[PDB]
């Protein structure tokens, strides 16, 4: 009950619950890049890439952005089965490794930030606006909601010469 019902590890935990949904907001939504030549102006994403000038064509062409995020997406839904899971039976070693894949699941985004920022570079401006800022803020939110539910679930440095990691109780 100490280490999976304090509330500075909930207050984490609903974090992540925040950081879930939008790092989902990221990856249906295309709107983390601006084509404006000057109509030919379109929106990048992962999945669709979209020109406005209504003339709404929506439409594929990218690849390792979207093949990269289906890790991170993939790792935070098997990292939630960790979690879900500790908070009942009376066990919080299982927590541990929930804490693991909110890091991967985060820095399996910051990858698909990069891929997805030389797709721009290569490809007239560039701009972000929805869902770069929003990944950034669910890359950040997890990576570190995730570093830090490890360090608010790890015992504690001992600091004290008799205690030891893995102490009893």
């Amino acid at each position: 009950m100490s280490p999976t019902e304090a509330p500075k590890v909930r207050v984490t935990l609903f974090c992540i619950l925040v950081g879930i949904v939008l790092a989902m907001t990221a990856v249906v939504s295309d709107h983390w890049a601006v084509l404006s030549p000057h109509c030919e102006a379109a929106h990048f994403g992962l999945w669709r890439i979209c020109t406005k000038r209504g003339e709404k064509n929506c439409s594929y062409f990218s690849i390792s952005a979207a093949a990269i995020s289906v890790f991170s997406l993939g790792f935070l839904i098997m990292g939630t089965i960790c979690a879900l899971m500790a908070f009942r039976k009376k066990r919080d070693y299982l927590l541990r490794p929930a804490s693991m894949f909110y890091v991967f699941a985060g820095l399996c985004l910051f990858v698909s930030l990069e891929v997805m920022r030389q797709s721009v570079k290569r490809m007239i401006e560039y701009y972000y606006s929805w869902s770069f800022a929003c990944a950034c803020a669910a890359f950040v939110l997890l990576f570190l909601g995730g570093i830090s539910l490890l360090l608010f679930s790890l015992p504690r440095m001992p600091q004290n010469p008799w205690e030891s990691c893995m102490d009893a109780e």
